[PDB]
């Protein structure tokens, strides 16, 4: 259980009250976007949190550079295989945790992000269950 706090994920923005609209349940537990491995959607297909997939909402975007430090807050730092970062659905970078427990405050540097408006999906794969955690970050790269 955990989520991306900077640049803020969609669930982070819900939890911070930064969205103009009601996100529902997710605003009370941004750490909980858990779903089976292998998805490339913002909710991972977790039906409690389908709002996270809705691109029609006016999701706030964060202005970032092409290289950016991305920070997770983990409430339950499960043993981890990989952290996979996708840009608009395509795999961009992979960080190998080698089956180890990550720190509860974890920062990864993403580089070579394409300029303009994009959505980064961070997929956190748990090494000892079939679940991953799904975090979308709407960004404008310049
Ligand atoms: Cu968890």
């Amino acid at each position: 259980h955990g989520w991306v706090t900077d640049p803020p994920s969609r669930q982070a923005l819900c939890a911070s009250g930064e969205t103009s609209f009601d996100c529902g349940q997710i605003s009370y537990e941004p750490q909980s976007v858990e779903a089976p491995k292998g998805a490339t959607t913002c909710s991972g297909g977790n039906e409690a949190f389908a709002i996270l997939d809705d691109n029609s909402k006016p999701w706030p975007t964060t202005e970032i550079a092409s290289t950016v430090d991305l920070t997770w807050k983990l409430t339950a730092p499960h043993n981890t295989s990989t952290w996979e970062y996708f840009v608009d659905g395509q795999l961009h970078q992979t960080f190998d945790q080698k089956g180890q427990q990550p720190p509860t405050s974890l920062t990864h540097t993403l580089t070579d992000l394409p300029t303009g408006e994009h959505t980064i999906l961070a997929r956190w794969n748990v090494s000892n269950t079939n679940n991953a955690f799904y975090n979308c970050m709407d960004v404008v790269v310049s």
